[PDB]
């Protein structure tokens, strides 16, 4: 019955911030038919057509439709400087082509402030205690947070999604749970944050009794 | 054709004596040709007849929204009774049925901890007071920061997040002028939840060497 639908995805945050990763924008076409699987993708960067996108392997979904996907590698600095990426999709089951445009969220970046907070004394009655990392004042909301100890990632932590604050920046908390004895024995735990507005896109704060 | 949504009561409505909780059966995209909607309601399988239909509302897109509300007893909802709405309309080939109840699972009492601002935050104009609320089930909860009985103007509370033990946690961040912390004013984090004694608890935070 219904024709295809198009969704355009930004790079993953870590891909935009890590030297070792390659960020890409992903143009996804769903509900493509078996009678007309062919999809034309045209790509534009700030309105200028580009030709280095690549089509991923066509994929039949469990519901017997085709998913057709084009990916365009982006330069780290291009994405972070706010370039606009446009995908134009044509298919014979569409009456007209579909255009979508994506870019990094607009707004002046702001550096996260990272504060480690020890467990409350009242939590010391429990088997495990909570080590809290408050990350606030950041913009845009794309960010990565990890808790580590002795250079290894901790097994049991959860990070809230960024939440808009009253000044137009974002904040989050990351809660690390550890056995009480590991806190009491004086081990050092570290909260690591990646964000475009940090120096070298990275900072780390440590916490210990 | 029309679509049917069934909403539970507001969390505060379920926990406050002074409030009346209700379940709301919402029918959208009702036509002008056949605005008539029949509602049947059932409580644990047993038809009831004390629901009320809200005033019909034409929406900005020129469709009708038709809503039936059924009042629920505080104890009935917390004891997990199940509420079914059956909807009939000429533009439906078959009636639509929807059931809703308190989320299944044994309740667990929130643990509430207040965490003072980091010393590293003391060069800022304003400091962050943190309320960690963890280990609670189900996720329905309300949180508020106060001082001298009056609610605070500038706090934000994260949505509940599922933790690794199947309970929820959240943080509530209160922002105050540094001078109000430095001068020893007392702030309080108040939490309402079904598994608290009297459905309420309060924890204070202040600078007090
Ligand atoms: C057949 O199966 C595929 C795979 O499950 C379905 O594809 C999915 O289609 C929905 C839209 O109908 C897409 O939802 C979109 O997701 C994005 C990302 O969260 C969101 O931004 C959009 O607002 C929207 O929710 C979903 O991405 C897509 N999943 C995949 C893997 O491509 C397809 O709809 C099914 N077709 C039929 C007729 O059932
Ligand atoms: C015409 O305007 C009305 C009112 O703006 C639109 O009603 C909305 O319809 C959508 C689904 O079509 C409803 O979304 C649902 O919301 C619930 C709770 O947020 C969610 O659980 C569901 O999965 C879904 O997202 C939405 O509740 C409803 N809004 C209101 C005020 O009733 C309607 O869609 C428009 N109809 C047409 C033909 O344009």
């Amino acid at each position: 019955l219904g024709g295809p639908s198009v969704f355009l995805f930004p790079p993953k945050p870590k891909d935009t911030l890590m030297i070792s990763r390659t960020p890409e924008v992903t143009c996804v076409v769903v509900d493509v038919s078996h009678e007309d699987p062919e999809v034309q993708f045209k790509w534009y960067v700030d309105g200028v057509e580009v030709h280095n996108a690549k089509t991923k392997p066509r994929e039949e979904q469990f519901n017997s439709t085709f998913r057709v996907v084009s990916v365009l590698t982006v330069l780290h600095q291009d994405w972070l400087n706010g370039k606009e990426y446009k995908c134009k999709v044509s298919n014979k089951a569409l009456p007209a082509p579909i255009e979508k445009t994506i870019s990094k969220t607009k707004g002046q970046p702001r550096e996260p402030q990272v504060y480690t907070l020890p467990p409350s004394r009242e939590e010391m009655t429990k088997n495990q205690v909570s080590l809290t990392c408050l990350v606030k004042g950041f913009y845009p909301s794309d960010i990565a947070v990890e808790w580590e100890s002795s250079g290894q990632p901790e097994n049991n932590y959860k990070t809230t999604p960024p939440m808009l604050d009253s000044d137009g920046s974002f904040f989050l908390y990351s809660k690390l749970t550890v056995d009480k004895s590991r806190w009491q024995q004086g081990n050092i735990f570290s909260c690591s944050v990646m964000h475009e507005a940090l120096h070298n896109r990275f900072t780390q704060k440590s916490l210990s009794l």
